[PDB]
């Protein structure tokens, strides 16, 4: 689809059994969700943000859907107060940035 | 232009008379410069994000210029580590996603 911007980008997503809104973000390198549970032994990771660092959990290896495309790849689990969708994903499902 | 996202957004923009570069971000509300000088009236605000909160000045109808598209709107100046433009001009600009 094309979304505008008048209002935060907000997509329905699936991932680790559950449905979710996310934001498609460019402004995120990775892809970082609020607190869940999903398979594999995690390793820790630090992303920054307006504010400072957090240290999130990274799972590599997970399956995505984002609007009904699908996507494997890289995610990370912290105290995000939003779902966030980062490069990482958007170049996956083909998102770019046009005007 | 359209702008894929393999490596952050980063564009040329002209603001306050000065050449910098800023993020097109779509995961962000308002618009964020580094540390700078503009004249006149401001009111302090403060802004959320991942890190939690930063203190910065606000200021009103701040023309910008980016990929040679004028918008002009409220800017928000402080300690952030990139500027940002949030969607409040991107959608001045016509800036959609797509895929
Ligand atoms: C989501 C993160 C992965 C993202 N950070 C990154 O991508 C960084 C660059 N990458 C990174 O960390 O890579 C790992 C790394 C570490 C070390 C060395 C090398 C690599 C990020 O925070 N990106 C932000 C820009 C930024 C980057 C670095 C430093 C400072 C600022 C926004 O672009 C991004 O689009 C977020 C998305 C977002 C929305 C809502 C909540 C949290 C996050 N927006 C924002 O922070 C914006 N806030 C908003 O639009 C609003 C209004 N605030 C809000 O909703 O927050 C409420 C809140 C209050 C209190 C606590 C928590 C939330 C903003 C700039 C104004
Ligand atoms: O859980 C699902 O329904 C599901 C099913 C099939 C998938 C295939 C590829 C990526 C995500 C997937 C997801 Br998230
Ligand atoms: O970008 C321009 O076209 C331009 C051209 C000439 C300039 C001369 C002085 C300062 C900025 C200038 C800029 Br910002
Ligand atoms: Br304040």
């Amino acid at each position: 689809p094309q979304i505008t911007l008048a209002k935060r980008p907000l997509v329905t997503i699936k991932i680790g059994g559950q449905l979710k809104e996310a934001l498609l973000d460019t402004g995120a390198d990775d892809t970082v969700l609020e607190e869940m549970n999903l398979p594999g032994r995690w390793k820790p990771k630090m992303i920054g943000g307006i504010g400072g660092f957090i240290k999130v959990r990274q799972y590599d290896q997970i399956l995505i859907e984002i609007c009904g495309h699908k996507a494997i790849g890289t995610v990370l689990v912290g105290p995000t107060p939003v779902n966030i969708i980062g490069r990482n994903l958007l170049t996956q499902i083909g998102c770019t940035l046009n005007f």
